[PDB]
């Protein structure tokens, strides 16, 4: 599946940065953090949301795995909104926005901004969203064309100390490209 595939490349990109400090912004119900706590080379597993319901799912889930010594606790669950300033926010070697922003509206999207790559500042940030232009030539009205999330990323390197480079997550269109955007933020 695209879902699937989208957590490999993730993973995938976070294991090629050398990431082991993982925490994951708008986590929902754990999916990610589940692969994550799965895998013992992940040293650090931080999953934060604002409603702490999902968190109670997450940690029942998440529950359900078995795994050997002592590598449960390197998981940490944290309810909070994405445009607080939380001093836990802080030493991570990356920080994952997976399928978040076209949900942010554009007011707290400026303080999410602030949050994760002026105050947290970790060392590599991974941002997925939909790509608007193939769910609508193959057939979600607020997803992000390819364009609005290249200039958005243009942007925060030009606000904050990051550079970016981005990849295909999906078989690629020619003309309107992959089905899932994804941006490695890497800090200056």
């Amino acid at each position: 599946s695209l879902n699937q595939q989208r957590m490999n490349g993730v993973v995938a990109a976070l294991k090629q940065s050398n990431a082991r400090r993982v925490i994951d912004l708008g986590c929902g119900q754990g999916n990610l953090l589940k692969i994550l706590l799965k895998d013992s080379f992940f040293e650090q597993i931080t999953g934060v949301d604002v409603s702490y319901r999902s968190l109670e799912i997450a940690q029942e889930r998440l529950d359900r795995l078995r795994l050997p010594r002592n590598q449960w606790e390197r998981l940490q669950l944290i309810q909070g909104a994405l445009t607080y300033q939380d001093k836990r926010f802080h030493g991570y070697d990356a920080a994952t926005v997976i399928e978040v922003i076209e949900h942010l509206d554009l007011s707290r999207l400026g303080a999410f901004e602030r949050v994760l790559f002026e105050f947290a500042q970790p060392k590599i940030v991974i941002v997925t969203t939909p790509n608007i232009e193939y769910n609508v030539k193959f057939a979600h009205r607020f997803e992000w064309t390819r364009s609005q999330f290249q200039n958005w990323a243009n942007k925060i390197t030009e606000r904050f100390a990051y550079n970016v480079q981005f990849q295909p997550i999906g078989e690629a269109d020619p003309e309107v490209g992959s089905p899932t955007q994804m941006a490695v933020f890497i800090h200056r």
